[PDB]
């Protein structure tokens, strides 16, 4: 995953 998104 990019690890972008948030990182939840």
């Amino acid at each position: 995953i990019n690890m972008n998104y948030i990182g939840g």
